[PDB]
């Protein structure tokens, strides 16, 4: 990978592998979130980093408050998919990191991504402002005319999502992490809640749909010691679908979300 | 990748991810058999298939027997990592993998694996001695002398691996797999059989010790809708005893040992 000749966004292309592919023979978007974070964290390395000076003083952390994601085609296995991400400052609510998937052979646009990420003290765990200081560092690395990867008025990645009542028409039961799902800090990895998340869609969906678009939402930290459940109803050619993730026990929110999925 | 000059085995390079390491910074031995698992599909690839004409129609598969892995050093976020693959056949018993893992940079050898196939009628699930037929489509492939990651006279490898009794010094229940433990044909992949032999380690010897040798045994497959049990005794570096087992009538899925060293 590289940064582009600007040095203000960050590209990088991944051959799809035989472990990577799901049921349809092309990647799952379990490998698509696992290379829009490797992408991320190699942009980051490329540019000093994703801590800066300022916040590991003040013991603060950037954490995903929101990640949307949408494929229009999944790539096959040995396919080469390209992916150019970049960051923008959104005031003092926190940083915004986009994505553009792309057939590296055609040019053509294959899916997109953003996430919105907030600060958050390491410790207290309490969620912060973006001080003016910690703001300058950032901004030299982003571009300073907006540059969205959903730029539309009305687009899906801004929408307000609803608490899912009770009964959830489905549900997938005392889902724990193992050792693979934590990364270097043993934390739980952020795509392994999509995972969770998309374990209660009902097998026939699966089978005859494939998942357009994905939004989710971040409440809390799911810990290693952690039991949850995955819950979900239908909302709705397209099916569309109501997400909500809670610990077993007292049912504390951990997630919120809403999918999209086009018949095959 | 690519096959080497001889067109005998075949040789990858792969970049470690960041979320392909664990808590110490080094690729995980789940992220490592995964690797070995696509060196080992693209070997087939290149040399016209993991299933030969033959095979099919008599609808017959390779499965997984028994996976042995030995870990010198493990790469880092970033490391290249290069990894040669080949196969032999072992007479009508089955045949063979083997792979050698190198650190690209320095050519130092930081790892080998080897693994025994067998084949079996995809429908019965009846294990089968391989036929001359099939013998015949498959040595154009492998070098005829014997080549061995493994050499030494009866090494780690090749030995028998007792059935761990009850009751076990330690366990993890409940072990379910989801959607992304499955693969292309919605079966478990045989990596997360690892990940959950290993579950049951406790997190001290985790904290302090690095996994250097697993030896892993192959009797049934874990369905998607199976529960499983993960039963570890310490028969000691520190070594153990595994068994994975069905939560309810205690039905075996796989058997094996793992030996890790101080860090
Ligand atoms: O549980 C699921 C269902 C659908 C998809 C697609 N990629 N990953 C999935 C996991
Ligand atoms: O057929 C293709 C080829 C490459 C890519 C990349 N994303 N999606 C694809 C589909
Ligand atoms: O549960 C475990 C424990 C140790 C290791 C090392 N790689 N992966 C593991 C999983
Ligand atoms: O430090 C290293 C560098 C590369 C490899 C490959 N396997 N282990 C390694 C360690």
């Amino acid at each position: 990978g590289s940064l582009t000749e600007d040095g203000l966004s960050y590209k990088e292309k991944f051959v799809v592998r035989s472990y990577e592919v799901g049921s349809n023979k092309t990647a799952t978007v379990e490998t698509i979130a696992n290379l829009l974070q490797e992408v991320g964290c190699n942009h980051a390395q490329s540019v000093g980093f994703a801590t800066t000076t300022t916040m590991r003083k003040l013991h603060l952390i950037w954490v995903t408050a929101r990640m949307h994601i949408e494929i229009y085609k999944y790539p096959a296995w040995g396919d080469v998919v390209e992916i150019e991400t970049w960051c923008q400052s959104e005031g003092r609510i926190g940083t915004r990191r986009d994505w553009i998937l792309k057939d590296s052979v055609t040019g053509e646009v294959t899916g997109r991504a953003t996430s919105k990420w907030v600060m958050m003290n390491q410790d207290t765990r309490r969620l912060q402002k973006v001080s003016d200081d910690v703001r300058d560092e950032y901004l030299v690395f982003c571009p300073q005319e907006p540059r969205l990867a959903f730029p539309e008025e009305n687009n899906r990645s801004l929408k307000k999502i609803p608490k899912l009542e009770d009964p959830a028409q489905y549900s997938m039961i005392g889902l724990k992490p193992r050792r693979a799902d934590l990364d270097m800090n043993q934390h739980v990895n952020n795509v392994t809640y999509i995972g969770w998340v998309l374990e209660s869609i009902p097998q026939e969906i699966v089978d005859t749909h494939e998942l357009q678009v994905i939004t989710l939402d971040y409440r809390r930290e799911c810990q290693q010691d952690d039991v949850v459940d995955s819950l979900t109803t239908t909302t709705s050619n397209d099916s569309q679908f109501l997400h909500l993730l809670r610990l077993s026990g007292d049912g504390q929110e951990i997630n919120r979300g809403t999918t999209l999925w086009r018949k095959k």
